[PDB]
């Protein structure tokens, strides 16, 4: 996978973000990952992390994986990192997601989530409280 530029245009929650990306305004959706809604619990949490993950960044790069790029709802699918560190790994080793959504060949960073997951688990944060 590569990593590609963009630049933040707004935080939205957890699990999504908008972003230009060639030149375009998109809203991406975070492969691999389920963020609680911001009216659940931890919801208001996992929102404020990724907010502050994206806005504090220098630099957002998004990484497309091997297939899908666009939801049905024209939400980009992809990795989104800041000053390169991947907002979807940061959250699920946060307890702030889940590992979900895990589709054939848009999996590439499967087993690296499942693996924060897993310690997220052990420490018992946040959701895993
Ligand atoms: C993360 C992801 C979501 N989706 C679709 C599945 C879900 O359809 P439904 O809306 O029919 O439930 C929705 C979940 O996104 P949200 O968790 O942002 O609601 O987005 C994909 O198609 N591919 C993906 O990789
Ligand atoms: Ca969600």
């Amino acid at each position: 996978l590569h990593k590609e530029p963009a630049t933040l245009i707004k935080a939205i929650d957890g699990d999504t973000v908008k972003l230009m990306y060639k030149g375009q305004p998109m809203t991406f959706r975070l492969l691999l990952v389920d963020t609680p809604e911001f009216n659940e619990k931890y919801g208001p949490e996992a929102s404020a992390f990724a907010k502050k993950m994206v806005e504090n960044a220098k630099k957002i790069e998004v990484e497309f994986d091997k297939g899908q790029r666009t939801d049905k709802y024209g939400r980009g699918l992809a990795y989104i990192y800041a000053d390169g560190k991947m907002v979807n790994e940061a959250l699920v080793r946060q307890g702030l997601a889940k590992v979900a959504y895990v589709y054939k060949g848009n999996n590439t960073h499967e087993q690296l989530l499942r693996k924060a997951e897993a310690q997220a688990k052990k420490e018992k944060l946040n959701i895993w409280s």
